[PDB]
C-alpha cells in the first residue's frame, strides 16, 4: 500500500543511517542471504541464564517493598531460584510443539480484472432485497490485486438491553478466539479480518 | 354501587306496576320460588320447538336471499337425534360458590390517611401506590398492576406472543374465575 507522505519520509529518514542509498526502499522487506549461523547465533542467547521475567498483576498490591523513583511504581525484585533455572535449562521435548506447516493461504493469482464498460465513479447499489442491500464498486484507482468486503448485519436483539449487548459481544469474542488458529495463516498471507459488535 | 340517576329512574317505574310502593326498592333483588314455573319453562326447551341460526363465511355462495342467507327446514331425523339425548356423565350441576364473600367489615380510616394516593413502597422491582377508601365505605377494593417489560413490544412477533400468552392464560383461568365473577369478584388481564 502507498504510504501517507509524512510517515514515508519520516520512516525512510530514520533508516537511511543504516542502509546504502540504493537499498533503503527494500532493506526492510527483501531477504537475500540465507544465514543459518546467525539464526542459530541468536537462538543461543535465548537461554534460561540470561533471562529477565516481569509479572504485572494487582495481586501483588501490598505485598511489595520497593518503589521506582521517577513514576512511583511499586514492585518487588527477587532472584530466580537456581533450581528453577536448572529445570528450565533442561527443558525437554514435549511433541505438543511442531513447527508450523506450509502456509496454504499464500495467494498466487494476481490478475487485475479489467474495468467494466459500465463502470461508475461512486459505488452502485446492485442488489436491493428485504434480506440484504449490496453496494459494489470495482476499483478504478489503485490497481493492486486486493479487495475489501464489509458487512453490517442488523438485528434489534443485539442492543435491546444491556444483557443482550453483553451477549452479542461475548458471542463475537468467542467466535474470534475460536477462529484464531485457522485465521492466523491467512493474516500472515495478507488476508485479515475484523469482527465486532456495534 | 350508587347508580347513575338516568339508569336508576329508568330501571325503576318499570316495576311499580308489579309491586306495592313500599317494596319497590327491594322488589327486584330479594322473592318467590316457583319450581312449577321453572319446569314449565324447561318444558318449552324441546327439539320440536327450536330455531337454529348459523353464521359463517363457509356459506358464501350457498345462499339465495342487506344480508345474504339461506333458510331450510331442519330434517325430522335430526329432530329425533336431539329428542333422544341420554344423560352424559360429563355434565354436573354446579357446586357451592366458594367465592361467596362473608367478611364485610369496613376497616377504620387510618390515622395517617391521605386524600390522594401515597407511594408507600418504592424499590427497584416495584412502586406501590395506595389509598384506603375514605368516601364510599363499601367492603370492596380495586387492585391494578402494570407489569413492564421491553420484550413485550420489541418487535411484531413479541407483541403477538405477549398477546397470545395472555389470551391463553385467561382462557385457562376462565373456568375457575367465573364462579368468582358471579360472586361480584372480577378481573381483567390484557397486553398493552
Amino acid at each position: 500500500d502507498k504510504e501517507r507522505p509524512r510517515g514515508y519520509t519520516s520512516k525512510i529518514a530514520g533508516i537511511l543511517h543504516y542502509y546504502p542509498l540504493e537499498e533503503v526502499l527494500t532493506a526492510e522487506y527483501l531477504l537475500e542471504e540465507f544465514r543459518p549461523d546467525l539464526i542459530e547465533m541468536v537462538l543461543d542467547k535465548l537461554r534460561p541464564e540470561n533471562v529477565r521475567v516481569a509479572i504485572v498483576s494487582k495481586s501483588f498490591e501490598g505485598k511489595t517493598d520497593r518503589t521506582e523513583e521517577w513514576y512511583g511504581t511499586q514492585y518487588k525484585q527477587e532472584a530466580i531460584p537456581d533450581e528453577v533455572i536448572k529445570k528450565w535449562q533442561n527443558a525437554d521435548l514435549n511433541g505438543k510443539f511442531k513447527l508450523p506447516t506450509k502456509n496454504e493461504f499464500i495467494p498466487t493469482n494476481f490478475e487485475i480484472l479489467p474495468l467494466e464498460k459500465e463502470a461508475t465513479p461512486y459505488p452502485a447499489l446492485i442488489k436491493d432485497t428485504a434480506m440484504s442491500k449490496l453496494w459494489f464498486k470495482q476499483d478504478d484507482k489503485f490497481f493492486l490485486p486486493k479487495a475489501n468486503l464489509n458487512f453490517e448485519f442488523f438485528s434489534p436483539f443485539a442492543y435491546v438491553d444491556p444483557l443482550h449487548s453483553n451477549m452479542a459481544y461475548l458471542y463475537l469474542e468467542l467466535l474470534k478466539d475460536s477462529l484464531n488458529e485457522y485465521a492466523y495463516a491467512a493474516e500472515l498471507a495478507g488476508l485479515s479480518y475484523d469482527l465486532q459488535n456495534t
